[PDB]
């Protein structure tokens, strides 16, 4: 996140760090004790057997006993199309179930098909780059839903009056709007925090029947 701020430790207990040999590479969201969801592009060229799913994290540079660590048992995809930047979503089934507590919680999702209007206020978040290295402390950022320079196949957001946005490493992280996970961070244009192109997220509301079919 560029131009954001530190989150309060464990403010967003559904927030997940996907890691390889102890290094964060993508965010994800806990959607049931045994399932996370992320961006399809996070795992496209990654061997998932090596992925560690880290729950209950805040500061990635510190040893944290609030953490729970899982491996990926199964992947569910939904037609990820990198040529057209579409369906940038994957569900990772864990090799066991999270222990739900103060530091690890299941996120609430929107109704199937729910659109967000121009001007909706959301929080983006993640451990991605802080300037246009990766964040130690989880960052969050106030963003505004926009339709200009967006397609109906994304939820896009823009910070006005300054350059701020998601960045590399924020891939797969949730966008929270009106208390529900409405987005998964998908792509930028014009580099991070251009102040021109809105950030694009996979529109989670469009995938809700699909999600529900998998997680129960
Ligand atoms: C392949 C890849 O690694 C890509 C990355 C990280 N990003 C990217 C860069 C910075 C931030 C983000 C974020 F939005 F956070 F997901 C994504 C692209 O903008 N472009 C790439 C990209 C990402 C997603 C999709 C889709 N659909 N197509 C291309
Ligand atoms: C589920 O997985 C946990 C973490 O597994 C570790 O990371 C993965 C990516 C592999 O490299 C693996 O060799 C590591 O052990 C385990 O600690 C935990 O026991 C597992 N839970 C089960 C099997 O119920
Ligand atoms: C900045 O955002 C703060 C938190 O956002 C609210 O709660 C999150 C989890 C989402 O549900 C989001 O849709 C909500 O807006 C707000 O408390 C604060 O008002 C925001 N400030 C401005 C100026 O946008
Ligand atoms: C989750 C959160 O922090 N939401 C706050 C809300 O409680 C408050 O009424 C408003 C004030 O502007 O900002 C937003």
């Amino acid at each position: 996140i560029v131009g954001g701020r530190r989150a309060r430790p464990h403010a967003w207990p559904f927030m997940v760090s996907l890691q390889l040999r102890g290094g964060h590479f993508c965010g994800a969201t806990l959607i049931a004790p045994n399932f996370v969801m992320s961006a399809a592009h996070c795992v496209a060229n990654v061997n998932v057997r090596a992925v560690r799913v880290v729950l209950g994290a805040h500061n990635l540079s510190r040893r944290e006993p609030t953490r729970q660590v899982f491996a990926v048992q199964r992947i569910f995809e939904n037609g990820y199309d990198p040529v057209n930047l579409l369906n940038d979503i994957v569900i990772l089934q864990l090799n066991g179930s999270a222990t739900i507590n103060a530091n690890v919680q299941v996120a609430q999702l929107p109704a199937q098909g729910r659109r967000l209007g121009n001007g909706v206020q959301c929080l983006a978040m993640g451990w991605g780059l802080l300037g246009r290295g990766i964040a130690s402390v989880l960052q969050e950022l106030n963003v505004t839903v926009v339709t200009s320079l967006c397609r109906r196949s994304n939820v896009c957001t823009l910070v006005r009056g300054r350059q701020a946005g998601v960045c590399f490493g924020d891939s797969g992280s949730p966008l929270v709007c009106n208390g529900l996970i409405h987005g998964i961070a998908s792509f930028v244009r014009g580099g991070c925090a251009s102040g021109l192109y809105p950030d694009a997220f996979a529109p989670v509301a469009q995938f809700v029947n699909w999600i529900d079919s998998i997680i129960q």
